[PDB]
């Protein structure tokens, strides 16, 4: 699991964010690579490197694929399997207007297959959202960065009040608890459905994380998208009970979803 940098050849720079960049690269005698080169301080590596052998044998379809992690020197990368399209946020926002309400299911249903995997599996991905989401070849689109935030070393995004937690995509429980589970994950698979099905718009768009948590708590809920039909909206609604007993499991809404796709 351990890569000698000499394995790996820098191409070109594709995204670049707060925690690091990301390069098209060559890894030796295996492939093209996506190469994430981390900021120094931007992660815990030690705990990373604990975890990294059990992240890796990890391994489903609908899974981008971390390939191994290169830590002779500093800053340390990781190496993953390079997902053509991008980001799904991304690719949904520049497409729009290109999409069939079929394909939009389809996306969900390949989101919800992983889901399904990580949830037999007892991975907590907790930050499921469309900008984790990548596109391969023939449009499947895979879930990637499961487990990651635990390695976020920036209290503003990690802490259920930090002024850059990602609340738009949090359950009740983790905004209020750090309560994660796969159903506090169930709780962000019905904010993606709604990404997916509104081709890439943002979640409560314009509130702040103290308004999200507000009108969460009060009842309120996203409106449903043009794209999404009656039926594709009350399974985003049940994605979003309050307890999270309430909320189907991945093993059911796979099913569920997969009954709607196929008539
Ligand atoms: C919407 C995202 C975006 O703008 N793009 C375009 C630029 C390239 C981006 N991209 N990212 C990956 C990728 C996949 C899987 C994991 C990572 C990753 O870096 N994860 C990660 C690493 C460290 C940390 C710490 C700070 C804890 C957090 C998360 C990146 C791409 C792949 N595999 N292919 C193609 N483009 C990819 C998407």
């Amino acid at each position: 699991w351990v890569i000698d940098p000499s394995e790996l050849t820098f191409v070109q720079e594709i995204g670049s964010g707060q925690f690091g960049l990301v390069h098209l690269g060559y890894w030796l005698n295996k492939d093209k690579v996506a190469i994430k080169t981390i900021r120094e301080g931007a992660m815990s590596e030690e705990d990373f490197i604990e975890e990294a052998e059990v992240m890796m044998k990890l391994s489903h379809p609908k899974l981008v694929q971390l390939y191994g992690v290169c830590l002779e020197q500093a800053p340390i990368c990781l190496v993953f399997e390079f997902m053509e399209h991008g980001c799904l946020s991304d690719y949904l926002r520049t497409q729009r207007g290109l999409f069939a309400a079929e394909t939009l299911l389809g996306m969900c249903l390949d989101v919800c297959e992983g889901m399904a995997y990580l949830e037999e599996a007892c991975v907590i991905h907790r930050d499921l959202a469309a900008r984790n989401c990548l596109v391969g070849e023939n449009q499947v689109i895979k879930v990637s960065d499961f487990g990651m935030t635990r390695f976020v070393l920036d209290d503003q995004y990690t802490s259920s009040t930090g002024t850059k937690f990602p609340v738009k995509w949090a359950s009740p429980e983790v905004f209020s608890f750090s309560r994660y589970s796969s159903k506090s994950d169930v709780w962000s698979f019905g904010v993606l459905m709604w990404e997916v099905f509104s081709e890439g718009k943002i979640p409560y768009e314009n509130r702040s994380n103290s308004e999200v948590v507000e009108d969460i708590s009060t009842g309120f809920r996203l409106y449903k998208p043009r794209l999404a039909s009656t039926h594709v909206y009350q399974i985003m609604n049940h994605c979003w009970r309050e307890r999270p007993e309430d909320r189907p499991a991945f093993s059911r809404l796979l099913r569920q979803l997969a009954e709607i796709a196929e008539s």
